[PDB]
């Protein structure tokens, strides 16, 4: 007999296997937030037509439970709307919440607020925003909002929807205290690269989010996604991956601080799928005509793919049920077990 | 308390890293035996010199509990002789038995009998086999016991150490029963691989050793390693790898079909590392004028390296006292946790 977690946070490095999260224990400062998990398991990811998942279809899984096709969001097979984990929240008096680096009518942050036919339709998706039951999201994407080829304005729909909506920087909490909902929108598309100055956005706004949400004593639910992970697996790009990554695990610092502290919170980490066959090869070294070895002293990460892979995902859990997510099963039993410890309202 | 096992069975898959594991869940006939477990952990893998450890290092983390030096066999990185969970069971009046479908002189399963300052010492290794406690051996290798430099009789040897050996095949239990101790030499080299028809000398192996080693109530100690999936990943050869880990798998079924029924054996399953960059990408497909795109519908697999890679690695635990081996911890913490378990003492 499991505890019953209160709040629960689901933080998604996008793109990362078990290689990717590895390079945290090579290539960071100091030792990865991985380590304090106990609770692990595994994830198949395929999609209900696919080997190999994408974005949209990893994420629908997590966020409605079902297989569906690469490209859904928040549809099932067949293109209907499913029931999302967050409209489960919204019904059970849980406040929710959404973050991302990436903008956020992305397929990942859009598959917990949204339901469309193709993660393409980004427009539809930010219209979607303002008829969805959150609470707080904080991401880039203000074109989607704002420089539309419909011209809507969906700002000014935003907020007669009572979000309070920034798009300057984001405040600290007793900023935003006594708005109703609260909106970050800080870039145009997507926010910027850990290596081009974007600091510790996800973190902070991750912290942001627990605090604007627990407001008054309320439950809540967070998805904070680690969104461009993916992005250095499809470049094969080593420095921009790993410095993604390590960002991610300072986001997953953060919820665990606050869990622990909390005793009321259950914390899980995982990845819709893998990308790129990321792999901490044995650096190459030269020599005049041997020409090329390889040595084991040291690392030289390696690709073998510019797009994702299929294979199992790690799972991390922490805090009351987590028990629940160990073992080896189907990705959208992510969204099953969720609305299995918490005991909420179907 | 909760809970001791009376015996123990540690299967390695060698060269297996979560991407060989994840093919058994798409190419082979029926639910993986990997999906039997409910207990997970990670181990990093670096030796005491090398980010990227060898099959060497590895195996005598698992076997001896240090970190040592890449080729090092039983010894610690100052390269003296340290007491092996073979030696210590044996102390403990524990049955033992190692199986592989290399050499049986090959670095993994030489690291729980032997010991040597270089895994290539195999002659010097098969002699060691004579100073062990081993009760029971299977694999290849004849050659290091026959054809020898020194020209010495290894069998005759073994047979004055109360071993009967089998050069032939093997055999029913009815014809290793009576014999106090058991070994069987049934390739020159390596055993033939799964292609060549190998068959499922695996798991009729291991349930050999189980069988004699448990004879007249005695715990047991086992050792069962698929050897070829690491070469199936040196060779970038896909069918090669698969191939061998879904035979593994079979081994993983034999052996939990055992504990389970016995109720009172703690069954271990993980890798020394993993080879190649194994990873299953998306079939390519060529459109004759730009060639390469990708069909997410199907797999491909894919490497990126002809060496090892310094990921972490999967650890499966089944039985009295799996739950010791969850959480990310260091490779050679796999025989402290043993030791724990089965309280084995010094
Ligand atoms: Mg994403
Ligand atoms: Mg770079
Ligand atoms: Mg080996
Ligand atoms: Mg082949
Ligand atoms: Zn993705
Ligand atoms: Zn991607
Ligand atoms: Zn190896
Ligand atoms: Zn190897």
């Amino acid at each position: 007999q499991l505890k019953t977690p209160k709040n629960v946070i689901l933080l998604i490095s996008d793109g990362a296997g078990l290689s990717q999260i590895s390079s945290t224990f090579y290539f960071k400062s100091g030792t990865p937030n991985y380590t304090q998990f106990k609770n692990i398991g595994l994830i198949k990811t395929s999609s209900s037509r696919e080997d190999v998942t994408d974005s949209a279809s990893g994420a629908t899984a997590f966020s409605c439970g079902i297989k569906t096709y690469n490209a859904a969001i928040g549809v099932a097979d067949d293109s209907t709307a499913v029931k999302s984990i967050v409209e489960i929240a919204a019904l059970n008096n849980i406040k929710t919440g959404v973050v991302a680096t990436s903008s956020i009518t992305e397929a990942t942050p859009a598959s917990f607020y949204a339901h469309a036919l193709n993660r393409g339709l980004e427009e539809e998706i930010a219209m979607d925003m303002t008829e969805s039951d959150l609470d707080f999201f904080a991401g880039g994407g203000l074109n989607y909002f704002t420089k539309r080829k419909d011209k809507k304005d969906v700002l000014a729909i935003l907020k007669g929807n009572q979000f309070t909506i920034n798009t300057t920087a984001l405040t600290d909490f007793s900023s935003i205290a006594s708005n109703r909902k609260m909106g970050f929108l800080l870039a145009d598309e997507a926010m910027p690269t850990m290596e081009k100055g974007r600091g510790n956005f996800l973190s902070a706004a991750t912290d942001l989010a627990i605090q604007f949400l627990s407001k008054d004593n309320s439950a809540f639910f967070i998805m904070s996604e680690g969104s461009q992970i993916d992005w250095g697996g499809h470049a094969n790009n080593a420095s921009y991956l790993i410095s993604e990554i390590n960002d991610f695990d300072d986001a997953i610092g953060t919820a665990l601080a606050f869990a622990k502290k909390d005793g009321n919170t259950l914390v899980i980490v995982t990845s819709d799928h893998e990308t790129g066959g990321f792999t901490l090869a044995a650096k190459k070294n030269k020599r005049e005509d041997g020409s090329e070895y390889s040595d084991y002293t040291e690392i030289g990460p390696t690709f073998s793919t510019g797009g994702h892979s299929a294979t199992l995902i790690p799972v991390f859990a922490y805090g009351p049920g987590s028990e629940e997510f160990i073992g080896i099963y189907e990705n959208n039993e992510i969204f099953h077990k969720i609305l299995k410890v918490t005991k909420w309202n179907q």
